[PDB]
């Protein structure tokens, strides 16, 4: 459900904390940030 | 070279764009996006390093 996803996106992702609250788009915003920073960790 | 910042809305287009297994025409919901979202974090995690 919608509250487990976003709870593991915080738990997956390092620039989020886990316990304290952020908003949503926040937290959508380091999802966001971190997939651009790993792919771009394997491909040019 | 982004460093954008997205509301609500744009984010959930722009991670449509970004994960390779979610079609960017499809029906699919927020839940959807998500867990689509969730399963390519962690691919790419295991594809970092050994």
């Amino acid at each position: 459900d919608m509250n487990g996803c976003y709870s593991r996106l915080k738990e997956l992702v390092p620039t989020l904390p886990q316990n304290r609250k952020v908003s949503k788009v926040e937290i959508l915003q380091h999802v966001i940030d971190y997939i651009r920073d790993l792919q771009l960790e394997l491909n040019s």
